């Protein structure tokens, strides 16, 4: 059996498993085997179920008509994105925050741009996430050669800076006990935990990176589904435009899950410690590694970027904060400390004293409902189960009414 | 003015100027600039210039209809891709190459996965390209840490192995004279020169391969513009499949280069050194850095791989075909030493005793066509220039008039 001489990316092996979501699939699929019979409902992986609005699939369609017209044909994009749809995310969603046209980047996701930013800013610098938060920001630090091996210990990978966010501590980090790093992954509102930073806590992480100097990558992706009355961009902060970027998607506003459309705003005033503008590195990256995000995703997002388009998009988010808010109402009423819910389509659910994978197994088990362990997002979610709000009204209605059977003797 | 004090990535400075295509936009904008009323041709970038069957584009156009109804929708897919679509691919660009639907991972195009291949890769290996090459091997290479700095003598970056592919040669290495490396990054037909290597020639740049213990990246963007009966799959040399994995792209073939959808195929009996199916880690790649092609670009990839999909591609490739050989014809009645263009829709010419840029800065300032300097395709291509077959039939027969006017006396 031949093999290369290519040695494996040392990197590669760092990594402890697959990719969490895969890991949930595979345990879904077991057991469909298992109860071939079971009517499963997934409130696991923050997957959108409506449809896209019309006015958005239909600017959608007619771009794709368009492509098939000689006035209508266009091939290579500017890598940046066209220049009307960075035009309409800078003033829609940064109008007086000072962000030009041209500190916008389009790209084909959140996913991508992170690892794209990855790329960019290499193997040398470190990094500090919240614990809980979205596997891909440790993942794709590990990937790139920023972290030591996996302790499995403490469920931690070396190096990077884990800053827990706890009930406790309002789920915002202690910073006066965070350590110094490069950079600072900040997802607001936050996945998993629902949890949306207020005006002085994010004041309070923009000057501790300024005293630091840090970068913040700050993840808007739930912004959206603010309730609370909490700044939406990191920029609202003064002062952020010389230590925060910002990457947003738009999968969780328009469903775009499939469709393939994010930005990221990088401001002028970033700078690494040679003066160099961290805007034109990165602008480097998406001339060189990525070709654009699609014609026909970015005529679409373009579409939501109306008063039609940010009409239709309100009233889908209207409905899955509604769906959060019925399955607040059954865990509340279960007798459980139920947290997230108010800013964001998940709900952050405490099941102290059990490992959040036996809950998860358990849940899956006996109501056929998937959900996602809190110790997949790191050692500070477990002890907690993340449920999606993401379902048809029905299903959300029917996963309620098993939770209801499942658990109306534990409390009190 | 306030600084952060994070270090800029070394890598990232390692690079000697911004990415070629951009470079190139950019003097075209300030040749605009300078002359606002300017009648530009662009035969620089290869650009697919031809609109798109509608049998492919009505497929999109369903597919986005369809995801606003209840039961049309669809979210988040495989980042893998389809697989009905891969499937497709397997069996339409692969049938009896024993290539299966799990080896194929579709993308939004080649360039994101050669950089994807990159990062998987990692800062330890080492390359060799093809000299001349599409630059962005090296580039991905360098921003990778796989590379030393830039040297202003030889204009190579250190430690990337450049195989000398000349007329002389038949734009084909000497392999005898080519240093070891991890990964080989293959281009058939080459992009800027056009030369499409014979059987006998990828057999052995296998047999190299294997004896080297090194992984063959085959890029294989332009294989549908195939005249000479040569191989259009690295896998069709068998052994292949031990050493070699594939990318292509829906770009040049259907005009995707702005509707984003190209595969890599990756074989079963790929390993590292300790046995581990490379394989296995693109997956895990693709699985924590991309969320998947766009799922009505999948929809139209989808449509181009039945007999109205094929019939309609292969049309518009015949069109610029032709447009190829228009401009062959032209600079070889001019005179000139021209490569390329029979398997390809580029030309590659000869400009002896003047710099590649001049030459590109003279035809853009005399003519108001765009080309590309052959120096961005590595120091091998100093003196030659690029010109793209790409354009409507006016354009082309306009551009070539203006080539003959300017070079005629
Ligand atoms: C904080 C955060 N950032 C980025 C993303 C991905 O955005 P896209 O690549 O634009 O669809 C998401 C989507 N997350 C879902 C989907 C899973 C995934 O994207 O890996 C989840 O955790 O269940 C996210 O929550
Ligand atoms: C040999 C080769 N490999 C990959 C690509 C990238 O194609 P896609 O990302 O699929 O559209 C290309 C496309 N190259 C163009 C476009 C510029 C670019 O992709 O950077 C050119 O050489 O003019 C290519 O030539």
């Amino acid at each position: 059996e031949y093999k290369t001489k290519v040695s494996r990316n040392s990197n590669m092996s760092k990594l402890q498993a697959g990719y969490l979501f895969p890991e949930i699939a595979r345990r879904r699929s077991a057991h469909l085997l298992k109860y071939p019979d079971a009517q499963v409902i997934s409130l696991g992986i923050g997957d959108t179920t409506e449809p896209i609005p019309e006015v958005i699939t239909s600017a959608m369609a007619k771009k794709a008509h368009e492509l098939s017209t000689i006035e209508g044909y266009s091939g290579y994009g500017a890598e940046q994105g066209a220049k009307p749809l960075r035009a309409a995310i800078a003033k829609t969603f940064y109008g007086g925050l000072g962000i030009g046209d041209d500190d916008v980047f389009v790209s084909d996701g959140a996913k991508c741009d992170i690892s794209r930013l990855q790329v960019m800013f290499g193997s040398n610098v470190t990094i500090a996430v919240q614990d809980p938060s979205y596997p891909a920001y440790v993942d794709s630090s590990v990937i790139m050669g920023q972290t030591g091996q996996f302790n499995t210990d403490v469920q931690k990978y070396g190096n990077i800076e884990y800053m827990r966010c706890t009930p406790e501590n309002g789920f915002f980090p202690d910073l006066s006990t965070v350590g110094r790093t490069d950079i600072i992954f900040f997802c607001s509102p936050n996945n998993p935990t629902g949890a949306a930073a207020t005006r002085e806590q994010l004041t309070q992480l923009v000057e501790f990176a300024k005293k630091n100097g840090s970068i913040i990558v700050y993840d808007s992706a739930y912004a959206m589904y603010m309730s609370d009355d909490n700044p939406r961009s990191i920029f609202e902060i003064p002062g952020a435009e010389e230590v925060a970027m910002e990457t947003a998607s738009f999968s969780q506003y328009a469903g775009f899950t499939g469709v393939r459309l994010g930005w990221t705003v990088i401001p002028k005033k970033l700078l690494y410690s040679d003066g160099f503008p961290v805007a034109k590195d990165f602008n480097r990256i998406i001339c060189t590694c990525f070709n654009g995000a699609s014609n026909i995703s970015q005529a679409g997002a373009l579409a939501c970027l109306t008063p039609e388009g940010l009409e239709a998009m309100h009233k889908v988010i209207g409905f899955y904060k509604e769906n959060t808010n019925i399955i607040i109402d059954t865990f509340t009423s279960l007798g459980y400390d139920v947290y997230g819910g108010k800013n964001a389509p998940y709900v952050w659910v405490h099941f102290p004293n059990q490992s959040s994978w036996d809950v998860f197994a358990e849940i899956l088990e006996k109501t056929h409902v998937v959900t996602t362990p809190g110790s997949g997002f790191g050692p500070g979610g477990e002890g907690f189960v993340r449920v999606s709000a993401f379902g048809h009204r029905e299903n959300i209605l029917e996963a309620c009414r098993r939770f209801k059977q499942l658990y109306k003797h534990h409390h009190h």
